[PDB]
């Protein structure tokens, strides 16, 4: 049972999403702060920002792992539907075509726990650039939330953990809905709530 409990930890690990102004905003993603929920199109690069208030130990990493939100689904591993996992589109030379969550980082490593089957992607933790508070990493989500035989309309979260040599040092999480029209789904979900 992977924990989703937010945890800044001793190093002050935090995530965020950059401001979107109407003039240059991407239509491929949008983040509802009131819902703590990312809306994003399938197979589009989505910017996620990370920081630590204090420098963590050398060689620390950041893991991204999707999990289902509701008790009725928590124990089931989140991964792509067989349809998308076995097609050739999106998958030419990918090392882990069944993983839902991908990261563009050059050193991204795709791992699967041999016992639980949990899939995640790990990248190095990095010092921000000069004068910058945040490091931006690019993720993609490789099925729609409605993929029959995959997510099948069940809600998911993505867990971000800062880790060093296996030990979780910090944790943040957001809900994620992968949909054709992030702005439309955000407005409608924010309206219903
Ligand atoms: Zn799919």
């Amino acid at each position: 049972v992977p924990s989703n409990t937010p945890y800044s930890g001793e190093y002050g690990f935090e995530i965020s999403f950059q401001h979107q102004s109407k003039e240059t905003k991407s239509t491929t993603w949008t983040f509802s702060e009131s819902l703590k929920k990312l809306f994003v199109r399938m197979a589009t690069t989505c910017p996620v920002r990370f920081k630590t208030v204090h420098q963590p130990p050398a060689g620390s990493v950041i893991r991204a792992m999707p999990i289902y939100v509701k008790p009725e689904h928590v124990q089931e591993v989140v991964k792509r539907c067989p349809n998308h996992a076995t097609t050739k589109e999106h998958n030419e030379d990918h090392p882990a075509p069944t993983h839902l969550v991908r990261c563009e980082h050059k050193l991204a490593s795709y791992v699967e726990d041999p016992y639980t089957g949990r899939q995640s992607v790990i990248i190095p933790q990095e010092h921000p650039q000069a004068g910058a508070e945040w490091v931006t990493n690019l993720y993609q989500f490789m099925c729609f939330s409605s993929c029959v035989g995959g997510l099948n309309r069940r809600p998911i979260q993505v867990i971000f953990t800062l880790e060093h040599e296996g030990v979780v040092l910090g944790r943040q999480a957001v809900e994620v809905r992968i949909c054709a029209c992030p702005g439309r789904d955000r407005r409608a979900e924010e309206t219903a709530a």
